[PDB]
């Protein structure tokens, strides 16, 4: 009966963002897991507590819903699971071993957090409505919550994958962007053909500004890149196919990979008919995009995770451009993490009722 | 000695946004200027007072600067100039005539508002610094102030131009977008050749979704469209020329004009080398873009004026895409105006000092 105490304790700490460079170190090759165990024993509780403190700051009509209470219980359990190691000592190759076991079990426990929370949004929409202010708070909270989760899963995956070499856990220090683009395209095409029995082709072009014909590589988490590209290819294919089911030409999806001094950008262009500017804004909203998925908003979080971004801009009547912005340098790739503050406390005080424009 | 009273009086009123449809009516052909005079006698004071009330809400260290006090005096004078007609009666073709005179004189009086206010920003940067919160408030205030001005100038131009026919004042009910694109390009090219003795060519392509090969036309204020396109062509040319002064190929600027069910979009693509994502954000800031111009931020206001927008997205190492979003239908083209409220009052209460992210 001491979860609230712990949450209060660790919530007093600020999570420590790691750089892609630091990740390579922690994963080195021989950088013992002792260092990782001692670091994670403190860091995970800090991150868990921080987002838990914020969850408890939600309105009671949101808090008492079955969904929020359910995941709030997974977090509580996960927190206690890790506490068990604070007064334990490395050196014992059994302490470390059961810690890894502990992490995998925590990971599984949280496997369905996204859909579970999505169920809370649907419930709220029918129980209280879909006004702009509700959309803003949901958007504010879910971006932080999901981003926080993405980072906890990163730490955990890094530890379990390494303490089980060219790849350093989920990080590829020599990630060939175009290869990941093709992979995601191929998967999307497979699905596209099963459902539409037709699919647009792919054209890839890259611009290595400083080194003209040298293949573009970067230090990154390939699965994160795959997730984003896969989501974008799915929308681009669907839009292209549906907007041309009475035409016979099916234009290709053109992708450009540009490497600049600090940006490594990936544009995916389609001639899927485009979308009116006003609906674009709703495509990234968890609420407005829930019924009766969250691919875009969540993909954007993965991009923001390492100081990148993901933006959309179409031309109604023509097509849409989707761009993924990543940091080209490993030195600029540092975790973007949310933190509990009075700054964040005041972001849920929206008392809207008549704007500043007419 | 009753300006403060008037400001207080008319600031209690909300400015009335007109639609492109209503503008055509007020300008009809025979829609007497009496209707325009009686409407403008009330509307101009309302708009003037609203922005004046907000100006007086600025910090004293900003208010007392010579620049802000100077334009604040032009507004005061302009307000009193119009008051003179409240208790006057139409029917007298002299009352109306001196009203038109009154408007032109007001227009001239305010001709240098932009640079004058820009001088206030430079002063503030050196007198107090360029912190993010100062940038945010300047950005907040100038967008509203300038947009308010753009709308007052619209009303005035409509009245003076008409009450001096295919054009209805500054509005062309049959504006051929591509023709305006070429015009702006031609002017930019002229300047570009004088300074660089080299300039990229132009390629225009349009997509009329519902009517394939029919020229794209719209009801709009062509000079507003010209201003935006001219600003964008200048940046695209400069970037293209400078990023290739050691190459001999000079790629063209490609412009697409797409007409959708509700959007009429204009994309201007250049291979000017692009800009890193982090600097893009600063390109629209009045403060960060002041030294020791305001083309982009102000052009964006002209687009927002009739419910449109103007966005930028480049690929560092390659080029930049600039898109102007306009409403395709005259029914959706309604003035976007700022209003004085407690909603706007609370937007200047920023007390930043430690954010919500770490
Ligand atoms: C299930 C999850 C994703 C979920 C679903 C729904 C929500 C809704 O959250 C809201 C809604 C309205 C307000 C304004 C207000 O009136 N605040 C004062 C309340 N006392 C604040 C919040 Cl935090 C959050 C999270
Ligand atoms: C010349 C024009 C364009 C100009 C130049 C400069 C500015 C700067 O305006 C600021 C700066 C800081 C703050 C926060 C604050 O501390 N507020 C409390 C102040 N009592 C509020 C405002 Cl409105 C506005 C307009």
């Amino acid at each position: 009966g001491s979860a609230p105490k712990y949450i209060e304790h660790f919530s007093k700490f600020s999570p420590s963002p790691l750089s892609m460079k630091q990740f390579l170190d922690f994963g080195s090759s021989n950088a013992c897991e002792k260092t990782s165990f001692t670091f994670l024993r403190q860091e995970l509780p800090v991150r868990l507590a921080n987002i838990m403190k914020e969850i408890n700051l939600l309105p009671d009509r949101v808090l008492s819903t079955p969904s929020v209470q359910l995941v709030q219980s997974w977090y509580v359990q996960s927190l206690l699971d890790i506490m068990e190691f604070l007064d334990k000592d490395p050196e014992d190759h059994r302490t470390l071993s059961q810690f890894t076991d502990a992490l995998v079990t925590i990971r599984n426990r949280h496997n369905d957090v996204v859909p579970t929370m999505a169920q809370g949004v649907l419930e709220y929409k029918d129980t209280y409505g879909d006004d702009p202010v509700s959309n803003q708070n949901i958007q504010y909270f879910l971006d932080r919550f999901y981003l926080s989760r993405i980072s906890i899963r990163m730490l955990i995956n890094q530890h379990t994958l390494i303490f089980d070499p060219k790849h350093i856990g989920s990080i590829d220090p020599n990630c060939n962007v175009s290869e990941v683009v093709k992979d995601a395209y191929d998967m999307a095409k497979l699905l596209c053909d099963k459902y539409y029995m037709a699919s647009p082709d792919l054209e890839i072009q890259e611009i290595n500004a400083a080194n003209s014909k040298q293949p573009i590589h970067m230090v990154y988490v390939p699965s994160h890149l795959y997730h984003m590209l896969f989501e974008l290819f799915k929308n681009a294919m669907r839009a292209t196919v549906e907007s041309h089911e009475s035409s016979l030409i099916l234009p290709p999806i053109k992708v450009m990979v540009a490497l600049g001094e600090e940006d490594l950008s990936i544009k995916m262009s389609d001639r899927g008919g485009g979308v009116p500017l006003r609906k674009i804004e709703r495509l990234f909203s968890y609420m407005y995009s829930t019924a009766p998925g969250y691919g875009l908003p969540i993909s954007r979080l993965y991009a923001k995770y390492f100081q990148g971004d993901l933006q959309l801009f179409s031309m109604e009547g023509f097509g849409t451009d989707a761009v993924i912005y990543l940091k080209a340098l490993s030195t600029d790739s540092v975790e973007r993490l949310p933190v509990y503050n009075k700054s964040a406390w005041r972001h849920y005080q929206t008392i809207q009722e008549a704007g500043d424009w007419c």
